[PDB]
């Protein structure tokens, strides 16, 4: 039972963060990036090194201690941060053809963020069942054929970063009605990036009964992916690139009973 | 003769499930893939193999009995899911270019769904008539020349799972009266897949009178078509890739005469 | 004429349903809905298309209810194009995209056109190459000079049989029409990807900025089309254009004229 | 200029109706919509573009109804469409396949298309790709072009007061300027871009600014002004010619008064 | 405290400008043009030249002087200049084909502007932290591998002219609250241009409490980049190549406390 929203001063607060992309940082000189993509010849021995697999990024923040009052999530400003460090088109790249510029960052690429009153919840989906997910990941458990298209045994909660890979994990539309999430997932392997950035875009996060989400236990959690495309080597070996992403969440208190 | 909708704590109800993709599962290990796929040297000779055929995916979900009172669906909450498998560029594939990453699924996609208060209607029209559907499908029968354009004779309802090939069936437009659809055939050899996810939308599904799909017999039908596009293994064969369609409908109590 | 209310009641609206097939060029009996092979001529002036390669404007004229002043008045129209699902046979007689790959896909240059009116769509020509010679069987503009490739007011001309006029040298007349309400996109380009969306949800109104819609003189109402979708590819390389079906529903309501 | 009222009754209106013919170079006299084909330099230095290479701009000034209080004629609506886009479909013509035994390469590439509506001539800015480019006889051109008109150059300033003689490549439509004319245009890049073009006679634009008034006839003239480069044609020897098509205006204009 | 506005004749005023791009300028024949752009062997060995690297436009533009009253921006209209010289495709370009034009202006392009009461503030991201920026540029100081994702400590106000280089600096989205910014990367070897021209477009500066940027000491700030693209010589070598872009903006007087 949700009730009514506290008015005053003191009834309001603000998290502001950002969240750092984890795309595998295979050496102390390519945080921001994977290993080197490689292609197993088979299915059945898809063995993906952790270092190259992104996966979902996560910050539990706690809010001011209330206690029955929530803290409620209303609106949202969010940017990724750094998008015109793809203007680096000097650096260890592959000539898109004699004498030119390096080839930049593209291709596959998925966005995501979510904010929620609890962990974002997940459902586990595979593109090959028979993918060997590497020790130090958090992976579907006894994955069968059927997993490559909905197994619904496959349930977690993102509750912790760098853990999760992006590509056998989703948010689960059978639950997170105390999340909203928001994804684009771009395919193709020139696709460009399009990038947008401003500071006066705000989404509000409450549903159709005017609620948001409410802060079980005063915590606040978000959820990013920021995978942008792909950077190609000068071999032609390529590897995933991320960015940060920044948010900035604005609380009310609410009574519920 | 539609009257007033009922209100009352008991009025409402809600589906919610999922629709998996039916692609062809050419083996054991290859759920939501179809067989490779191969060209006849004439239309004459065209011949698909059922396996390498996508086709409608359909559910009839029993809703609570009534009884004169109907179901109306009013809104729709949808999304494709795990569109993140779409990130597994490391296995069985093809490099884009030297030392790269393997091609990803692209080309050819068609993302269709509905919601009735009975099976959704097909009309029949055929790339090339001399076509031989295969034995275990239901295609249109006794087709001519004119099945290229367009023959009055091809009517069927979408009434069986895995069997309603997506390339010889459209929703019949002359029918449907009592179901809400909705596709997008998004063609060209390598276009680029874009998938959005979201909690936060809905679709209204009352038509311009205020009136949303009625439930013969207390049955909600859910239909689907989620090809993503193919994928190419080392070799350069193709497969069609699907996922699977989220569904939640809120539906109400309408008395009608 | 003024036009003054709309008359009520259950006797005083109707609709028409229907459907449009698609004149690609029907180059043999089992070709309907494409055109013939694409052939390139040598020069601007030895251009001399035969019929079956060219793609026309489709038409169809719709007997409505008898009256009488009173006219049936278009209101609404919902329109779809019909079998968009046939695009993605891609096994049937193609050129593989790769070694090993299904067939290139149905693509490049499209148009999709449709006009709701009281009477024919009236039409202006203009011509790539005025040394274009169109074929016998087909309605083109004639005397075409130099400036009909850019405008020459001489060409004029009413949709007003199907199968006849073709795509590429008639265009709606932007200074008639007024009694119609037509739209349409050419996307160009040899390898753009169709982009169809169908849904029974959406309603094009049909009233102009007065209020009112296209009236039916005689009680007839005039459909046209065109749905070029983009060219098929065969196994040897030659390309034929592909066209779909096009549906369209239309309420009308009486509308009393003075 | 204070503008008071608009005046009413069945004489106080009129329209405009014509279309403008696309000026893309016209090297022969089957040639017509087209420009010459396109040849490069091998030096910024030596740029020395041929008059029937470049596309210009399209004008025309149309007298209305004599009007002389100082009653104004004010343009309230537009309605505009390219004409004749389905032209592009003759891929059967002079053209370079594709491939083997393909179609002909459509029209494609680098389109501008842009119009304006105004009480006066369309005021320009020139702007230079390169500065060293020689603009050729019988067209309008920056003078005493520097470096700096590469980028600004403020001694750049010009009326559209001709048809067929600025050449697009060199002017813009001034956004210090043209407070009486309202314009739109739309540069779309790329070797490969495909056209999209679409036509309708349900769309009209209002030409009203924020304060409710349209542009204003000086003299009893309405300027149109429009360029319609819809991609370039590639011959089947590969050389490339623009393409432009001609341009519908229907103007809706209302008498108003002015101080 | 932001109180009421000022009223009356004397109680506005408006700007009206150009900024020039700064591309790099490589010679006296160059201006809106970088350096040819090279590729560096490794991460390690990336040490761009000035006039390679595009930087950030900025103009401060003094106001009226006021005094407590300041000038508040409450609209804009932006336009990029000479959109139409990237149909200059006769000019030492590379033909597309044998005997075809040269290839346009196209690839990645960044179109960025802003209007604020003070400077705009910028954080540092770096593509690669091993780049060694050069005099003349004011770039991240003491980057680390974290500067590749987030690294706090890159904290600058856009305050000089052809300085900052587009690459390694973005607006800070933890600050810039007294400022609107709009940006948009827009990336690929081969994207088109899509650059739109009219007279008739106005954004409204005003945040969702009705106040535009506050203009500290009787100062606006105005920033843009607009890269167009590479433009491609004969020789296959590429340049950014920029445009102007004019401002006007309205200002009215606000009283604050
Ligand atoms: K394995
Ligand atoms: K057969
Ligand atoms: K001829
Ligand atoms: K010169
Ligand atoms: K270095």
């Amino acid at each position: 039972e949700v009730l009514e929203v506290k008015t005053g001063v003191d009834s309001i607060t603000e998290v502001e963060c950002f969240l750092t992309p984890e795309m595998g940082d295979p050496d102390e000189h390519l945080r921001g990036f994977s290993k080197s993509i490689s292609i197993s010849d088979t299915f059945e021995s898809d063995s993906p090194n952790k270092d190259m697999l992104p996966c979902y990024s996560v910050a539990r923040i706690p809010l001011p201690n209330l206690n029955i009052l929530m803290w409620e999530a209303v609106t949202l400003k969010t940017e990724v941060i750094g998008v015109t460090t793809l203007m680096n088109v000097h650096s260890n790249g592959q000539a898109t053809h004699d004498n030119g510029a390096a080839k930049p960052v593209q291709g596959t690429s998925f966005h995501f963020f979510s904010v929620g009153g609890e962990a974002l919840e997940l459902q586990g989906v595979v593109f090959n069942y028979r993918t060997t997910y590497p020790d130090g990941t958090i992976f579907p458990k006894n994955a069968t054929v059927q997993s490559q298209v909905m197994n619904t045994e496959h349930k977690a909660y993102l509750d912790k970063n760098k853990a999760y890979p992006v590509e056998c994990w989703v948010p689960d539309p059978t639950r997170n009605e105390n999340t909203r999430y928001f994804g684009t997932l771009t395919g193709g392997e020139n696709v460009p990036p399009v990038l947008h950035i401003t500071n006066t875009a705000t989404t509000v996060l409450l549903d159709e009964f005017g609620v948001g989400p409410l802060c079980k236990g005063d915590n606040l959690y978000l959820s990013a992916v920021d995978v942008c495309g792909m950077f190609t080597n000068r071999s032609g070996s390529q590897q995933w690139r991320g960015l940060s992403r920044y948010f900035k969440v604005q609380l009310r208190k609410r009574r519920v009973k």
